[PDB]
């Protein structure tokens, strides 16, 4: 049907030409809760509203501070590789965190002591590459599609192996390696970035031994192999520097919310939250203090954000599971639950605040249930 | 059908959950021209992706620098009023320009010499209110829906008459007017902002005479009553400070592009362009120098932007007329046409640049045709 | 009498209308030391020159970067609560440090693991609440008046429990707790902030047990129960992260200077100093390098500041004890004493600098005496 | 010989490896005047210390805010073209001012009304291109070497005709001009920037007539054909918006100072001065207030700067004429002469300031002599 | 001879007056590698292009962000002291690192616990003074010349002992020490900064004992007494916080490159590199990503810079050893070698990137050789 911005005796029909498909995606923005108030920055952006860079072997598109200006500290790329296709050997200033949504890939990294790590990553697995350490990605037989998160919102360029070489004098490259200019005459004249290639062999045949030893901590993590926090309406899997040891600047949670359930009312006492919606449909109200609150809708492909310590919840508003990531630029994950907070205070003190009685304080739980199901 | 980000042997199918409706709206973003290159800021945002403020009497939603960070100098509100409904008497730091898309409204303004101007505005008419001059809007019998543009991208609050009074000591208000506190006890305790009211009478019965004379220049302009620049594929109506005399800080063009036509390749030598798409479907490539270019799609409800002097065109990609506004924070409208530029140079000099011959330079026109039709 | 800005043959009588009471408070500003020189930022502001927010149950007033722009990293609130009155359950981005000047209060805090801490605080006691951890204050039978310091100078709003709830959809609150909308219909429609309430019972009856254990470190500290550094002219009590373990971002000293005594010539090698004058009258010269120095006067109710590493002293210029706080945004307190510095160098090297002899270097002490008494 | 940083009993021999050739170029920096004092920003940079971009047809090198950070508002390019060589048709945000040091060139410009201007420029002639108006340069039979000044210090890229076309979809270019894609298949795939070409014919055969009329004001100026201000030690030729009418944002003076002469003590009351040293050797002291002053040396190829209203002089310290440009981002040239200032005051008032008598005030001149010769 | 900016069929002779001596110093800037491309900030500045502050006892000159704006985090002073001459007792906000290029000096430092450290430093030795800790330098019988590096690029003033005292009221100084105003009447009226003095006695006779114990870590380091990393073409000596324990904010390497050798292709994965060229002649290309690269020349007296993670090499282009320092604002030194990186990957994966075969991958070394010699 044709939604209208009308809530009781407020609002009016739209009389100008309009985008009905977007209005249908944003029911809580066309018709917000009457409890929303005040100016709040935009906290929502879709990867579908970005330019897609197409290459022989896949694609990449990005959501940065140039698209979502509230997110100054975190930026993201949605990258797709065809079977065997390679994301060229490269490095950058930013640390990189990744979640494998579809397929599988082989990654390489070499550290500043010349120690190498090569591993395969499947659906639900993570990687984290510390700032400036060079790495590559190669999709295996299914291809691969993954979300990358960088710990600077201004992320724009990366340093590519073949770009460096194409911009270094040939006589210097030749001197660097002890070869003649003729022996390196076939070097590419420009970057590859993403390129097609044959499927690699078995992981065990790729492992490179060297004089400098094994890396002290792995750069990949099997998130979905861990035991989640399970509550009535869903599951939360947390990876931060306490369990995924190398992941110093990114803390993460994968949240699944069943139909009829919600990520409970909470905030993060440490830093801003950046969100990616893998599947399903949500709404979230962000409470910004001083009587300011604004509700946003999200679905698969959307990036969201919750500035440091703002109150929020994430409600599944669809008939399928809602699956999303909560990402923090910090060495740990932390939340304060509204329910648990109030449960741990004297009941008459809580009653004095809320103008409610024992029938309310009796429902509070001292145990944290990150995802709750509607009764 | 199901679009895919594939262009020849580049790109791949989407393997993750996705937003198919948005992908269908953005065909030149999911599959950009092969001529696009490099990092370019986002130049596109939809009013449908904003929170709608609903009141008794209408609604308002906004696109500001908090949504579209490239647009630091210009922000916009889409406001709707029901019949008789009033946008409360108010003022702000920003100058305000307006285009009436639907219906009609009565406006009031009083200047710094105490001179008043009251007028009715219909579809295709403009207003402009200089910074800090207080004004109101009241929809007539059809109601009204209009686009407001403010000459600061950070636009967020306005000063409302009843809010000022509600935050002034009652004894001061009473002293200001020579009345008792009892005589003003019924003042509202909070702002109205938008409120329902009876239809006003005839314009002529509202005109207020005073000791200070007539305003020197009218604050409204009948844009669509002017003679447009007519070219093969469409029409352009320009209002800037040379014709709409009070409009010192906003220059504007309403452009109509027939199906199969395009706003020609051009740039603006004076300042940034802010766009609103009233109806139809477009694509535009923004050329940013140094080999950077990015293509965007637009449709009804979208805001666009073209930073100062960047090369661009606007192509109708639908079967209905494309109608949009070009807005500039300047005292005049100016463009340089690629066609006219090259037509006014020696033909062999142009040939030396383009590696093309007389058969090309023969097609160039010394006359500017802002909108061209495909052959 | 009537002070005049005259120092020997410099200065002149004031010939315009003037503020004689303020001139009397600022004798070293109306008539500075002849050793002052150059442009130095303002380092002084009075709480009496701020707006006082009055509520049922007390008041609060603040000195922020909007009042004292040199203090970009630290801001402060002077808050007063009547007996039993409650500062509403709330949180904020900033860490909070506090000094109880008058009376006593009960505080609550619940951490990110759901562990609670409830304690009573009396005169001379501190609290510290880490960023984002929710807390409350309730005055006991004497009421309470305390100084709060926040580790951001831009401090302006806090997140209040009842404000969050008033801006969350009722259906979401009901879903969050497993109750009906009817059971929460009496929730307040706006924040309380400060509110009157009955005196609480004994502390031991308020302690809440829970499944998550005791907090690892207490959030309160009995500063005046510690052994001070005692020197001839006064006492210094230091609390930083080395003794008050949770106090990671605020280091503090309470200094008492007897009449005729002075906080010695020193600087802080770690960070800026923020000052609050609890009682008495002072002057301080701030030495800013490159021959710049400016003298300021302070008395009860004043905030002062000393930018990172600037040389200074604090002289009691009255007949009662001078009592003030030195606050640092750091994990430790550190000072370098001019006396001790020179005492620890070879005497002829010091003599070569100062153009003075053994009779001077003989007075230097290798032991640090933070507060010295005039002979 | 080997200069040393020694001035009387101050300074010492250099004991580390050093750059003797640069020390010889900077005698007043290795051994400054004893009257210099305090921290002053760098006001000097050489084009020889910049990367030279070499192309088929010439070269270009630049001094921007990235080289000389004091100069935030003005940047410069030294460009050289071989005979017939073309600086490709282009535009940019910045206004452009130029001085032809060597040879001659033909310029084209087309304005926003489609009016064209084509002219030849020889040694000592200027051009000025308003922001965003497209233009080209083509060297004639001698080739050409010129200094360009842009009215933004951040100047980095320009919009090139063939770059725009190479980044526009071929179907759009074809639609724009009413030609087929096949007819434009030979368009260059990348920019030309600077390219070789045959010498053009006579100027009169290039003039393009059109329907839109003559430009109202010429874009070139014959500076050295004007009557200079002639004083005892040299000559000054001024071009600003009062005589070179289009030159709205750049005011300029070409100064020649004979051996033994100096540009007198003066300042500019309007804005910052940017300098280019065409030939000879200079020193200048910049007086920055508050007892700060620093002396710099300049020679051919150097850029200098004098921030707004700072006191200065320019002394010829060589045996050939010193020739330099003074450039201002303003609509006029203005200076205050120290001599003329004091000459226009009562002599006893001047004597009271300087502690000198009639024998000094008797030498002052009420007439301004910008360049004075040593007696 | 007379160099010209000509590379094959690109470039042209210089036709304007020019700086031939600087052009001869910058052969790779007048004629860059054809592989250079795009806008890159200036990464080079000479101490010879700075004002030299001359005093009785020596000199000091500086390169700060005001000279080299890319270097926002690090600034440097070249200071020279005559025999016995003293750099006055002082402190500052910035941490200070030093390298003794010529001669020897005695340093003093007293920490925040009143512990003193006095030591002699010779050629090749370092010091590091933590922020705000007061210190002095006194040259011994050879005099001294050293490079100081400060961990803020805005470095401008320091706090001097005698300046502090000259700007403190005499009555306060007298009260601080328990002396009369008459006993301190001979204090200097202004700073000394650098001053002549008799040679000190033996180090052992200067050591000051005190009640507070020995400093836990020494403030000097004998860099050239350590075992260097020795490779075919040179030597690298590293001092960071892992070996020079107090040096928390500065990591450093002294690199020696024999004629015909080069510091290999590498980057730093942690932070920006600041360079000082002690002796010899170099070129370096900085690779900035996205196809941007620019080559710079350096010789004795030059400061260089390499922004975080940019690719680079340093080639000796002279007939003597090239000796330079690499400085980082970090707690450790780290590099990634291009050679070692590729050696630690599967050979066919490397071949797939570079379009080269086994004859290339066979030359790669798993061991890092920071300095390589040409074959
Ligand atoms: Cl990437
Ligand atoms: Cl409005
Ligand atoms: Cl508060
Ligand atoms: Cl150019
Ligand atoms: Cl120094
Ligand atoms: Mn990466
Ligand atoms: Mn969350
Ligand atoms: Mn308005
Ligand atoms: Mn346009
Ligand atoms: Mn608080
Ligand atoms: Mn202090
Ligand atoms: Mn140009
Ligand atoms: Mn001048
Ligand atoms: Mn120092
Ligand atoms: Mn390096």
């Amino acid at each position: 049907d044709i939604p209208q911005p009308i809530r009781g005796d407020k609002g009016a029909t739209v009389k100008i030409p309009r985008n009905i498909e977007r209005d249908r995606q944003n029911p809580d923005m066309l018709v917000p809760p009457e409890t929303d108030h005040g100016t709040v920055s935009n906290m929502k952006f879709s990867f579908s509203d970005t330019h897609n860079r197409l290459e022989k072997g896949g694609y990449a598109r990005e959501v940065t501070v140039r698209e979502l200006p509230i997110s100054e500290n975190l930026a993201s790329v949605n990258m797709r590789l065809k079977p065997g296709a390679i994301r060229e050997l490269h490095w950058h200033k930013e640390a990189e965190w990744a979640y494998m949504i579809y397929g599988s890939a082989r990654v390489t990294i070499v550290d500043e002591k010349g120690r190498s790590f090569i591993d395969d990553v499947g659906e639900g697995d993570l990687w984290y590459f510390p700032s400036g350490l060079p790495h590559s990605i190669q999709a295996l037989e299914e291809g691969a599609e993954f979300l990358l998160v960088f710990d600077d919102g201004s992320f724009s360029s990366t340093f590519q192996l073949t770009d460096w070489l194409a911009h270094t004098p040939k006589e210097v490259i030749a001197a660097n390696f002890g070869v003649t200019k003729e022996e390196i005459s076939n070097l590419p004249g420009k970057e590859k970035y993403i390129f097609e290639n044959q499927l690699p062999g078995s992981l065990k045949d790729d492992i490179v031994e060297g004089p400098n030893g094994e890396v002290p901590y792995p750069f990949t993590y099997r998130l979905l192999e861990q035991e989640p926090i399970e509550s009535e309406g869903g599951k939360v899997y947390i990876a931060d520097s306490t369990n995924f040891k190398v992941s110093k600047t990114i803390a993460s949670a994968l949240v699944t919310v069943e139909p009829g359930a919600m990520r409970e009312l909470h905030w993060h006492p440490n830093t801003h939250e950046w969100q990616y919606y893998i599947s399903g449909k949500a709404r979230m109200t962000v409470f910004a203090s001083d009587g300011h609150a604004r509700t946003f809708n999200y679905q698969a492909g959307d990036v969201g954000y919750v500035p440091f310590a703002m109150g929020h919840y994430v409600e599944n508003i669809g008939d399928e599971p809602l699956v999303f990531l909560e990402i923090f630029k910090d060495d740990h994950y932390a939340d304060v639950s509204l329910n648990q907070w109030l449960a741990m205070l004297p009941e008459t003190f809580v009653q004095a605040h809320l103008d409610l009685g024992k029938d309310f304080t009796d429902v509070l739980s001292k145990e944290k249930h990150p995802v709750v199901k509607k009764k």
